C-alpha cells in the first residue's frame, strides 16, 4: 500500500510536482487544512476521499497549526501505539490578495485599508487611495477550516487595531471579525474554489496561497490583478507585491526551534503575530508583510517497515542539503528553508540516535501507526 497524503490546499501543486513526494507516496490530496488535521489524527481517510474508507492516513499538510486539544488527544488515545507525531515547517509562503477589478493603475493597499476592506469598513473601490476604480467590493473568502485563512487572520489580529471589533486568529473566516463578514461577502471552498469564485463576480477580492493567486509567478507583480501591500501615502512608500523573493528574507530570519523544545511538535512551526511577543515572530517591516509557514504533519513510527523507509526517504529530499526540493518549492511561489533549518530537522528527524528520529529503532519497537485499515 501506497503512502496517502493531503490536507491543504495552499501547497497542493507543490506535492504535486513530479518528484516533490517521493517513491511510495500516492498523489497529495488537497482537501483543507481542518480536514488534513482530521485525516491525520484520526486516521479517517474520508477526510482525504469521501466515501473511501479501505486506507489509512500516513501525513498531511497544514498550514493550521495543530491546537492543544489536537496535541494532548493525540498523545493520549494514538501516541501510546502509534508514537509522537512530528509537526514541521515544508516551506515559507506569503499570503497573496488577487482581486478581479479591471485598470492599470496600480491597487496597493496600506495595511489599514486591508483592514477595512476584510472588516466590511471599505467597501467601494473608490474607497481604496490611487485604486483608479470605482463600485462595490465583494470579499470572497474560505467557507472551510482553512490554513490559509488561519495565516492570514494572524496577519489581522496582529495589524487592525482600528476597527469596530477585532480579528481573531481562526480557520474559519466567517467567525475572524467580531464584527461579523462584510454584507455580500462571498464564501468558497478550497484554493482554486475561491478563485474560481473570485472570477465570477465583478469587484471581488481575497487573500490566497501565491501558487493559486496568479497563473504565473510573473502574475503575482502585476498590481492590476495582485494587490501590492504596504502603502504608506504620507511617507510615499509603495507596497510590495507577494512574490517570494519579497518574503524570503523574512522568512530566512526565523530562528529554528529551541533545543529544549524540539519534543514538542508546537515548538517547530514558527507563527508570525504581533510585535514585541516572545514565542511569535513579528511582522517583518520590509519586504511584504504577510507570510507565515505551511507544515506537515508526520507519524515518528509506522508498524510497517517499507511505510517507515519511504517516509524517511520523502524526509532526505525535502530536507536535504543537496538533491532536494528547492527548486520546485521557488517554481510554486514559495521560500525554502534556510540550510540550517534544513540541518536542525533532520538532526532530529533523520538521524538515528536522536529520540525523535523516524523509525528510531529503539523509540520505535513494536509500535507505528497501522499497516492494515480496520
Amino acid at each position: 500500500m501506497d503512502i496517502n497524503g493531503g490536507g491543504a490546499t495552499l501547497p497542493q501543486a507543490l506535492y504535486q510536482t513530479s518528484g516533490v513526494l517521493t517513491a511510495g507516496f500516492a498523489q497529495y490530496i488537497g482537501v483543507g487544512s481542518g480536514n488534513g488535521k482530521a485525516a491525520f489524527l484520526n486516521n479517517d481517510y474520508t477526510k482525504f476521499q469521501a466515501g473511501v474508507t479501505n486506507k489509512n492516513v500516513h501525513w498531511a499538510g497544514s498550514d493550521s497549526k495543530l491546537s492543544a486539544t489536537e496535541l494532548s488527544t493525540y498523545a493520549s488515545a494514538k501516541q501510546p501505539t502509534w508514537g509522537k507525531l512530528i509537526q514541521v515547517p515544508s516551506v515559507g509562503t506569503s499570503v497573496a490578495i488577487p482581486f478581479n477589478k479591471s485598470g492599470s493603475a496600480a491597487v496597493d493597499l496600506s495595511v489599514q485599508e486591508l483592514c477595512g476592506v476584510f472588516s466590511g469598513r471599505i467597501n467601494t473601490w473608490d474607497g481604496i487611495s490611487g485604486s483608479g476604480r470605482t463600485g462595490p467590493i465583494v470579499v470572497v473568502y474560505r467557507s472551510e477550516s482553512s490554513g490559509t485563512t488561519e495565516l492570514f487572520t494572524r496577519f489581522l489580529n496582529a495589524k487592525c487595531n482600528a476597527e469596530t471589533g477585532n480579528f481573531a486568529v481562526t480557520t474559519t473566516f466567517g467567525t475572524s471579525f467580531s464584527g461579523g463578514l462584510p454584507a455580500g461577502a462571498v464564501a468558497a471552498t478550497g484554493s482554486q474554489g475561491v478563485m474560481t469564485a473570485l472570477a465570477a463576480g465583478d469587484g471581488r477580492i481575497t487573500y490566497m496561497s501565491p501558487d493559486f493567486a496568479a497563473p504565473t509567478l510573473a502574475g503575482l507583480d502585476d498590481a492590476t490583478k495582485v494587490a501590492r501591500v504596504g502603502k504608506n501615502v504620507a511617507t510615499n512608500t509603495q507596497g510590495v507585491s507577494p512574490a517570494a523573493a519579497n518574503v524570503s528574507a523574512a522568512i530566512g530570519a526565523v530562528p529554528v526551534p529551541a533545543a529544549a523544545d524540539r519534543s514538542n511538535p508546537d515548538a517547530w512551526v514558527p507563527v508570525f503575530g504581533p510585535d514585541n511577543t516572545a514565542g511569535v515572530q513579528p511582522y517583518p517591516t520590509s519586504g511584504y508583510p504577510i507570510l507565515g509557514f505551511t507544515n506537515l504533519i508526520f507519524s515518528q513510527c509506522y508498524a510497517d517497515a517499507t511505510q517507515t523507509t519511504q517516509v524517511r526517504d520523502f524526509f532526505t529530499k525535502h530536507y536535504g542539503a543537496s538533491n532536494n526540493n528547492d527548486a520546485a518549492i521557488t517554481a510554486n511561489a514559495f521560500v525554502p528553508l534556510p540550510t540550517a533549518w534544513k540541518a536542525t530537522v533532520r538532526a532530529s528527524f533523520l538521524t538515528a540516535s536522536n529520540a525523535l528520529s523516524i523509525g528510531n529503532t529503539n523509540v520505535c519497537n513494536g509500535i507505528g501507526r497501522p499497516l492494515l485499515e480496520h
